[PDB]
């Protein structure tokens, strides 16, 4: 169902939250080799997350679930913001620039926290 696929998407999103917090600790500790691996894992998880979100939105469209489509359009828009910030964070890591990395890390936390109001509304609309 669209709802079980949303539950999987929610789980993959929580996996990313878990890995992101482990990465933040590693960055603070200066374990750059660990950060590199966590960043690669996060990219993989965001790819899978976005794939699930798109299939859910396309299915809500085919089902005519107008409230769900509206909410998912809003959420997938904010997901792109998070993606853009994550990409800039990765570039800052490649460049050896911890100041910018810190800033982007913090910004991505705020984009994600703000998104959770939408995420929970979608669950209840589907
Ligand atoms: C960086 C891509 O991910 C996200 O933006 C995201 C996740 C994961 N959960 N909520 C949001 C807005």
């Amino acid at each position: 169902s669209v709802k079980s696929e949303y539950a999987e998407a929610a789980a993959v999103g929580q996996e990313a939250v878990a890995v992101f917090n482990t990465m933040k600790a590693a960055f603070q500790n200066g374990d750059k080799e660990a950060v590199a691996q966590y960043l690669a894992r996060l990219a993989s998880l965001y790819t899978r997350h976005e794939e699930l979100l798109n299939r859910i939105l396309e299915k809500a469209r085919r089902e005519g679930n107008k409230e769900a489509v509206t909410l998912m359009n809003e959420f997938t828009a904010t997901f792109q913001t998070g993606k853009s910030i994550f990409n800039a964070m990765v570039a800052a890591f490649k460049n050896g620039d911890d100041d910018s990395f810190e800033s982007y890390l913090q910004a991505l936390e705020k984009v994600t926290a703000k998104g959770e109001t939408l995420a929970d509304q979608i669950a209840k609309a589907l």
